[PDB]
């Protein structure tokens, strides 16, 4: 029995196979009870059961598997390895581990692992002969990545303008400067979906802080791949653990010559739970924030490289300004030359309801020459200094207007070039 | 008989039924003695005493069948169910239980249930089924909730101003930012007007925390629905337990597909009462709030959803800002993104005696597309747009001045187009 497609399946059809199977009263618990009391009762009768989950260590040295369909999130229902497997076959939080299950005994609260037969899409034994993170190299990036729908369609827009104003390659650290209601969201979706369908071999995992509840749904029936979130109901902690849990597997999925592509929801909100969850280092930074909560929030965004031997791995993030919080602000001044690309966002330009709402003069990227070939830079830089005198909203204009009439970024090209 | 009736008598005519039962005293009594009273009295005899309440649950495993008349507040009437009747039926903290009681026996001082017949308006065997609030899918709202009466009355033009401002839907988390002496209450009771006479179908509650004895009385006779309030001569601790059963009854109501809607008198309060009840986890942010203490307040703010499946949760609470308070600054601080719609008060169109003092240019909701029309979205870009340039007082006085003009929003509308 497979354990994903139990959790997979909706709440409604688990509550009639439970009541197939028998059990009585399965409605009124959460789904997590449910999927545990269908479990042990399968297990009761004696057919094997196959699961499969994301490792973490806990602080008493014990693993737990914990599933993505719940967001990283502990339930009874969460697979609970002893420290004796981790010795066996040499494991770490973030991989990805399937086998069989043993059911719950005495003092067994949870279910175990009885004979792992897949690490990271991997047999065990080829998984301890693996370099791990940052042993290997960082590289500057270098393998451009074509996010261009190439379909001429509306949300195309958005999409090559935001790449002839600033590419994005492999194992770049990207960061957006987001103002309130300046189109965030209406970037990621189109952003997520453009590398879903151009480049569907790299993994896509969305990872959303301190979200609204409802945009969490959107979020996850929009994206095509692996969505987790933490909305504003759960503590620091949730978030804390989430964000650790999604870069820990991005730093193993990389380590197993996999490319693995993160899109990070708010750097200030990150920042915000570490500063709530690490204890006082005696000292309060300006803004009552701590400078040894600033360092985690850095360890997250530092991942982003392209590894010269397995792949790479790209973490786009957003910041929050003029939010009005001041350790919004205190995080933006800590990471003000840290992204390798920076999209800046205009409120002005929002306001008048012409998107996407960027700032072209501002928005650039270093050392693009390396992603892109001699004609698409000095076409970029001939671009700079033909709009670089006229204002920013209008240059936002005559950039939508332009591309809208060209079907796509070489028609654009060619216009230019003529 | 029946105890509901019962306590919605007035004390004095209590008094009489007490006396014409041939009991003693019965005046300096408090209401829930008096009651008790009269129900042994009655209960000496049979006749198959009936009553309802709102289930809470406590920790010791027995629960209580609170009333709302009193504010589910704890009383000597309360019925007293045991936890075999919790476990022979799921119920859960929040449920509507009616049914026969029994008088008390030697040893205890509390009735008990002794069949229940309905169950959240419900049969026991259907309630039995429904499935959990947690596993219900957020959407945004939709279904749009029109304030507007058509009267023409000058108590229309709040309503009014308000619809065109921040237009509301079914599973909205609605913010109102009112400094003091605002009009906050004043809105909150035009509001409650407006839900009860467009939408009848609608559960409307009413919560005040923290609220003057007149104001509850005040809100008491004039919404026509449930209010339940806590003034501030109370420990937190009754807030706390007032705001959790709210909140409860409004889930386990939404679980059964109906629409529910809780105007929320100050978030600002239940967070101060959350912060004094709750322990100290030994991190204590600026104007010394517990990062832990704000969990809670967020989880009462959070269930706020458009069920997929059916029913909503509406939940308009109001925040306080410049009432001279740090503390009460950084409760505000902490919920800005969480809201999808807010509406800004201001005072300097208060102290004018120009009234609704909505800050039109401060004010909207998130996502108005699902809510509106196409026609109604492009006017009211468009009356957006003349706004805009003006400031706050001048553009509220000249809003008000043409919304007179006209009784409904769509003439209002056309004249403009003109
Ligand atoms: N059709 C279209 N709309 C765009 C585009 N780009 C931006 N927008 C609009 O910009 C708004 C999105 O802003 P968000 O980033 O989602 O808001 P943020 O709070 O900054 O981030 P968050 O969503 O919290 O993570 C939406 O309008 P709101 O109604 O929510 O703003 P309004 O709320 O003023 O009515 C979008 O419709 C685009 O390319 N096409
Ligand atoms: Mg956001």
């Amino acid at each position: 029995m497979n354990l994903t497609e139990l959790k997979n399946t909706p709440v409604s059809e688990l509550i009639t196979l439970g009541e197939n199977m028998g059990l009585e009263n399965l409605a009124r618990m959460r789904k997590q009870d449910i999927i545990f009391a269908i479990l042990k009762q399968h297990a009761k009768s004696g057919e094997d059961i196959f699961g499969d989950g994301v490792l973490e260590i806990l602080q008493d040295g014990f693993g737990f598997l914990r599933s993505a369909d719940s967001s990283y999130l502990a339930g009874p229902d969460d697979i609970y390895v002893s420290p004796s497997q981790i010795r066996r076959f040499n494991l770490r939080t973030g991989d990805t581990i399937s086998g069989k299950i043993r059911p719950p005994k005495e003092g067994e609260r949870y279910f175990a692992l009885l004979k792992v037969n897949e690490v990271n899409f991997d047999k065990p034994e080829n998984a301890r002969n693996k370099i791990l993170f940052e042993n290997l190299t960082p590289l500057h990036a270098n393998s451009r990545l074509r996010m261009e729908r190439g379909n001429g369609s509306t949300e195309d827009l958005t999409a090559r303008v935001l790449d002839l104003a600033s590419p994005i390659g492999r194992g770049q650290r990207g960061l957006i400067v987001a103002p309130p209601k300046a189109g965030k969201t209406m970037l990621l979706q189109n952003i997520a979906q453009s590398i879903a369908y151009n480049h569907p071999d790299c993994v896509l995992m969305v990872l959303l802080i301190d979200e609204r509840p409802e945009e969490v749904t959107e979020m996850q029936r929009l994206v095509k791949g692996e969505v987790v979130a933490s909305t504003f109901d759960e503590p620091a902690s949730r978030h804390v653990q989430v964000a650790e849990m999604v870069i820990e597997k991005a730093k193993r999925l990389v380590e197993h010559k996999k490319d693995v592509i993160i899109l990070l929801d708010s750097i200030t909100r990150l920042a915000r739970a570490y500063n709530t969850v690490v204890p006082a280092s005696g000292k309060v930074l300006t803004g009552g924030v701590d400078a040894n909560a600033l360092h985690r929030p850095k360890r997250f965004f530092g991942a982003a490289r392209n590894v010269e031997e397995g792949g790479s791995l790209t973490i786009i993030a957003t910041a929050l300004i003029d939010t009005g919080s001041k350790m919004d602000e205190v995080i933006y001044e800590e990471f003000k030359g840290t992204g390798n690309m920076e999209l800046h966002l205009s409120r002005k330009i929002a306001e008048k309801r012409v998107f996407p709402a960027i700032d072209y003069n501002r928005s650039g990227t270093r050392k693009e020459e390396l992603l892109t070939t001699q004609e698409e830079l000095q076409k970029m830089w001939i671009l700079r200094k033909i709009i670089h005198p006229m204002g920013e909203i209008d240059a936002m204009e005559f950039l939508i207007n332009k591309l809208a009439m060209t079907k796509t970024n070489d028609d654009f090209f060619e216009m230019m070039k003529r």
